[PDB]
């Protein structure tokens, strides 16, 4: 019903963003990544005036009713040495944003430019350098809103925040009121009483799952009880407290998100950390004294994470390692348990890191990445998670001998999205994807609120929105408390 008129209303108001319209204001969010460097500009009309409603934010929408959004590579961080040489740079993303954006508005439209992981590994003289290459340089040629804080280096922390509000804001969770048909949470905000509890719409928790690192965010709702000074020192690390309205007195819109990013937890980096050992441990005794050393293609380490029949083999330090794949999906997840490097504390996922208690009754997760590519792209259940149909699909795959798999792979029946690599490594990376969810995370296997998807409201997810969305937030005390800060006139 109100969830299939916004669906609906997505898909079909991508209508031009009238420029001659003078009272759409706009926006400009840089995203300074490794591989390269990508502007996206955001338009809004005028604040109706209600205090508990944030900003419309959308994509702006070109004359063709396209996104306005560019890209460049190779990345801002490869002037580590060459700061100077930046600001020429980042100069095509900005002449397309002030092409899009009328002249009579730039000097009102605030730009964001900020970096991720290529500016993080620096040296942190060096991105100082790039920073202020920008902030001096920019003003000049630009009549753009820009200061020292609209560049800035942000954190994984922030990142993760910034789309975890960009994907609640599209799906509507902090429109506030009218929640008839959506899910409510009990919220304690933080610093007040526990009677003081408000109600307001659930949000949805965030799962990505990339090639090399594993991160999760999500609110949490209650007051947490630590056990130890030292793990509140922790979780304070991984805890984001921040107010998205504009009246920093109201809690309305103050929420407690937790942000994790495991680096070397990844599909792909989960495998190559299971390689890694397997080609270690060949002059282990058990491994030497039996037939699968490994050594010689006659007598292969049987993996059980590779496809059944499949012939492979580890490369390092100039010797070669053989494998052959039994296909068993069961004894893959028992074998590549200790990867997850699970300690015994309480209240810890992977790697030993603190985890606030997740309300699973009352939750709901989408899955990104390989959550979405693991279930989709050759199992064809992309979508709602059932462990159940996932386990007995997972396992099907893999004990299917790889030149079946690979014929059916030729005559194009999986995903246009699936390359070889996805039909070799599904089956380590489902049984991955599997025990970093229920054990890593400690998911019930009865869970019955993930969604594993690629895209929202056929959108990929901006956390670049997010971060405008929090940046602007502000913006809106100009139509309502005009008078709250009306200049007081003295008669001497
Ligand atoms: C998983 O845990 C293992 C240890 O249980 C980590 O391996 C250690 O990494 C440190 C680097 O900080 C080395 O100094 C140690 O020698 C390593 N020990 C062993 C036995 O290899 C490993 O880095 C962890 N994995 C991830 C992705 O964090």
């Amino acid at each position: 019903d109100k969830k299939f008129q916004r669906y609906l209303a997505r898909v079909t108001d991508i209508e031009a963003t009238d420029t001659n319209n003078p009272n759409v204001n706009y926006g400009i969010v840089v995203d300074c990544g490794s591989s390269g460097s990508r502007v996206f500009v955001y338009c809004w009309p005028r604040h109706n005036g209600n205090p508990h409603d944030l900003l419309d934010i959308r994509q702006m929408r070109d004359k063709n009713r396209k996104p306005v959004v560019m890209k460049i590579k190779p990345g801002i961080s490869e002037f580590a040495t060459s700061p100077e040489k930046v600001s020429d740079y980042i100069s095509p993303l900005l002449n397309f944003a002030a092409e899009h954006v009328p002249r009579a508005k730039h000097k009102e439209t605030p730009l964001y430019i900020l970096c991720t992981a290529g500016m993080r590994i620096l040296p942190e003289s060096q991105q100082k350098a790039i920073l202020e290459d920008l902030l001096t340089d920019i003003p000049v040629h630009f009549d753009f809103l820009f200061s020292d804080s609209h560049a800035e280096v942000i954190s994984g922390k922030q990142e993760g925040v910034y789309a975890w509000i960009g994907i609640n804001f599209v799906l509507g969770r902090f429109e506030h009121i009218e929640d008839d048909d959506e899910a409510v949470v009990e919220v304690n905000i933080p610093g007040s009483e526990s009677s003081e509890a408000i109600v307001r719409k659930r949000t949805a928790g965030i799962l990505d799952m990339g090639g090399v690192s594993t991160q999760i965010a999500y609110e949490v709702p209650k007051t947490v009880s630590f056990a130890s000074s030292q793990q509140e020192e922790v979780a304070k690390n991984l805890l984001a407290e921040f107010n998205l309205g504009c009246d920093v007195h109201q809690t309305e819109h103050v929420y407690r998100v937790y942000v994790a990013t495991f680096l070397g937890f990844g599909g792909n980096a989960a495998r190559q950390r299971y390689e890694d050992r397997i080609f270690a441990n060949t002059i282990q005794k058990n491994r030497l004294l039996g037939k699968q050393t490994g050594l010689t293609p006659d007598m292969p380490y049987l993996d059980p994470c590779l496809p059944l029949d499949i012939k492979d083999e580890i490369q390092q330090n100039g010797q070669t390692i053989y494998l052959r794949g039994t296909g068993d999906f069961d004894l893959c997840r028992e074998t590549i348990q200790p990867f997850m490097n699970k300690t015994n504390e309480t209240q810890t996922s992977l790697n030993g890191v603190y985890q606030p208690p997740i309300h699973f009754q009352n939750s709901e997760f989408y899955g990104f990445s390989e959550f979405y590519y693991c279930t989709e792209d050759v199992l064809r259940m992309g979508g709602d998670y059932n462990a159940a149909k996932f386990t007995k699909a997972a396992k099907d795959y893999c004990a299917t001998k790889w030149s079946i798999l690979r014929e059916r792979f030729d005559r194009g029946l999986y995903a246009s999205h699936a390359d070889l690599h996805r039909l070799k490594y599904q089956c380590f990376k489902s049984a991955w994807m599997f025990e970093v969810f229920h054990r890593g995370f400690s998911f019930p296997v009865n869970y019955k609120s993930l969604k594993t998807a690629l895209q929202v409201y056929d959108k990929e997810v901006q956390w670049t929105l997010g971060a405008i969305l929090y940046r602007t937030r502000f913006l809106p005390l100009r139509d309502i408390q005009q008078e709250a800060f009306r200049a007081s006139h003295t008669h001497w």
